[PDB]
């Protein structure tokens, strides 16, 4: 079974927000990340990890991750210590660990998956069953391409359903509940902030160039709308207010 898993199938379909990091060059930002929501085994993990398939479900609060990576047992072995409040369970021989807010399964040594949430978030059984049954998300295509590039790119990549919603975030502007689509979002570290282009769907409305111009100068980016898509190239956003953007997608 192990044979043939693509790690989108397993973190499922129907998310709100699909989420994709090469862990080389993306270090301080998925740690920042971590330490927003609480300790020390998450990111042994995450040091261990080539790349990480996220999937964040709004209606039931919750992170589904999946990790390509080497988890040895000498390694696994010395972290879930019950005196962290981890309890496990032993199931096709697979092991559990659960606490209040996080469950971790290492279900071979090159695989890891990991949810994250309210005690309404999947169970790890369910989770599982999709390395043998899958689902079937529709992403993007360039979501899809870095979905397969690890090791040649360090783009981090964010399929966003509901675009009008976080794009008020991104740009630091308050919550106006835009009448927008989709967003797709990626983004690549300089220093201690991220470069980033980003794709957003419009709809029938149109953007005038008064908006357009206000927003480019806000961002000081690139701007050009292509059919019914806002396109922004060359934003900016640091590392911190990133970590803290993709954070307050829970709570």
């Amino acid at each position: 079974w192990k044979a043939s898993v693509d790690p989108l199938g397993v973190v499922g379909s129907g998310a709100d927000v699909y989420l994709y990091f090469p862990v080389a060059g993306n270090e301080n930002l998925i740690s920042r990340i971590i330490e927003n929501h609480e300790k020390a085994d998450i990111k042994k993990i995450v040091d261990r990890t080539t790349a990480v398939y996220g999937a964040f479900f709004a209606r039931s609060k919750e992170f589904r991750l999946f990790g390509s990576g080497s988890y040895p047992y000498a390694f696994t072995n010395l972290i879930f210590s019950r005196s962290d409040g981890w309890a496990s369970t032993k199931t096709h021989g697979i092991t559990y660990y659960e606490s209040e807010h996080t469950d971790v399964s290492i279900p071979a040594p090159h695989f890891s998956c990991v949810i994250f949430g309210s005690s309404k978030r999947e169970r790890m059984s369910k989770m599982l069953s999709r390395l043998v049954n899958p689902d079937r998300p529709q992403l993007p295509p360039r979501f899809e391409k870095e979905c397969t590039s690890e090791g040649t790119s360090q783009t981090v990549a964010l399929y966003i359903k509901n675009g009008g919603h976080f794009i008020t975030k991104l740009l630091n502007f308050p919550q106006l509940n835009l009448p927008l689509g989709a967003m797709e979002l990626y983004l690549t570290a300089r220093r201690n902030e991220y470069l980033y282009t980003l794709s957003l769907q419009l709809g029938n409305a149109k953007i005038n160039f008064p908006i357009q111009f206000l927003i480019s100068r806000v961002l000081n980016a690139h701007i050009h709308v292509e059919g019914d898509r806002l396109i922004i190239e060359d934003g900016t956003i640091s590392a911190e207010r990133l970590a803290s953007v993709i954070s307050s997608l829970y709570s």
